[PDB]
């Protein structure tokens, strides 16, 4: 039961949180007109959306844990490309007569992307940590059941 | 029962995506203003989410596999247009003062446009494996049965 | 009690996929600037939402099957409008420079226009037949009571 | 309690519909900058809501048929300013150099605005009937109690 | 329990009521581009709905009729000064080349702005009256009680 | 049970003001074009989001206090920035054939910007008080019970 509720949330979760990024990076694309980037980023970006997008329509149909990686992995993916495609806007709107400000945005970004970064690494270091801490006494208390036992 | 919540978890996660994406896709179009192509994406991609909306209407008054499909379909073929309609977005917008920048944008798709539907392909494919799997174990036990009866 | 519920879902429903439709034309249509026709299409579209509104104003405070149509026609008729709106915005929006690829629009709008339409037909031919499907088989039932009961 | 979702479920309507009618007319008014009757609509119109608006603001605090009417006649008065609106806009975006189609705006606007507070003086009248209709086969019954009770 | 609904209540309304307004409010204004009016109107007003957002952030974790006082303060604030931009927007757009028309809205502003508030004061005098009203029936039934106890 | 709640109401609450309020920052953004600081500003507010975000994307799966700080920390953040970048856009507004009216609303927000914080402040005082407050009246209790225990 639990792993269904866990993919359910990270389904909607996604759906929304994607399609709504989406439609305002195209929305402020066209409103302006790392050159060549900034039309690789969009277009990416978007896909990592679509995928997760089709794993709702999947998944209520039918390996739990593999499915789940999918989702974590392409929304998380996202959040550092939406952080990224600003940073790009920033040098596109003021790129042209502006250049001097639009140095602040991507020197700025180095400072917030490494921490978002690292600190997923910690989070998930904890985790694994957690993972053999479990698997060390439970194999402890097996023995003492099976050392009284005899 | 689960059929009906199937169906109806296809009714309004359709309507839903469909219409957001179509106002999106309307809104940025006039914004700008594979030239030819431009139009027709966008007008049929429209379409495919109208008559999924309708679907919508005549599903709760009233064959629920049949129906099962046109949503499937229908929502699954919008999802490569979207991403496919961005991609000439950029196209549009770049094809005339960056028409260097703008090929990224249809390369880069590729990449990603094939994985969607080779993904789809195999999902699909350990699921009929399964359909068919079910049918021999059904019927094996069935014959266990005959045996002991007699 | 089946018949509020179909009547609620027909209430909601209308008002969300109405109000966000007209909205989005109007916001598109004062960004460009058939000629005449394009006035037409979206003004009286936005009525058929209005009416359906207000039906659900007046619905919740009160012949049940004869409001039912109103919604499903007006409902329905505006699924219509919406792709026909967008098939003369792409006339607009290329109309000026883009003339050439005006033509795909229209052109391409009357095979899925027709199967849309179409399409209805055939759900609601089905529809009556079972209700005179249902109506020869019930009085067939009734009668093997009544002749057994002599 | 019928008493209070019947105001709860006006509360909330009233409430989204109004507020998002407003940000769109005032979206699409600076974008495109009769003459002075525009002004008034879009100003007014907004002041409907806004009292709406208040009226869920103390409700819940706190006869209940008086405050029920400021609701169904606030909400219904906008209804016809909405569409009373985009009648103008269409001769605001067009009137420059479009007039000609302007005119197809207003003229089309008379039948369908019509038939709108046609239709809500027919579905009043039926109202008013019923009421006078149970009136009449309530105080029936209470004679036929009365006189056998005698 | 009554307590926590009423603040909830006034939680979430607040912030989706301010937070929409204020981005509209601010499209609109970069979108145009009395004078120092309409600057210090848009900035002020946001700030209202600021401070109810976060009353939203700390009211969980933790009198009561205090805090309660600062969330119909600063809403029913807000609604006379969204009317208050309107009414200056319209002398934004007009007051260029329609200088004329843009009159109208400040005009019409007052009628309606005197009634809102106006309102406000007789719902309120009517509900601190019933407050003593209470108060005095309330001690009158102890009486009751006290007298015939001897 | 209570310590779950807390957070998901911090989960969602987070993503929703966030996510638009970023968006809208952008639109304006892009539409115009303290002139290096507008970038920054922009950029760094977006950032503030992104992580509350992601905590909302770990938390699930998944020391309460402490990532408990993390979000009224962060949001709360973002509040000061949203008036702040508003301050900024007034002064991008204006701030070309419109200077003098720029200046009203920089200094008009200082008297806010005050508010916001200092007020947070005295929330929080009142708060620390009642821990200290209850450590007082429990272990007052306890000694109650030790003492009549002998």
């Amino acid at each position: 039961w639990r792993k269904l509720q866990l993919s359910r949330a990270k389904l909607k979760a996604s759906s929304k949180t994607s399609a709504l990024l989406s439609g305002f990076a195209m929305v402020a694309m066209v409103e302006v007109q790392m050159l060549i980037a900034f039309a690789i980023c969009t277009t990416l970006l978007v896909a990592v959306a679509m995928l997760a997008l089709m794993i709702s329509t999947c998944i209520l149909p039918n390996l739990h844990w593999y499915i789940e990686t999918a989702w974590a992995f392409s929304t998380l993916l996202g959040l550092i490309l939406f952080l990224l495609e600003i940073a790009i806007l920033c040098w596109v709107k003021f790129y042209d007569l502006s250049p001097p400000a639009a140095w602040s945005a991507t020197v700025v970004l180095i400072p917030v992307m490494i921490i978002f970064m690292a600190f997923a690494i910690h989070f998930y270091r904890s985790l694994v940590s957690h993972k053999y801490e479990v698997t060390v006494s439970g194999i402890r208390e097996l023995e003492m059941l099976k050392e009284q036992m005899e």
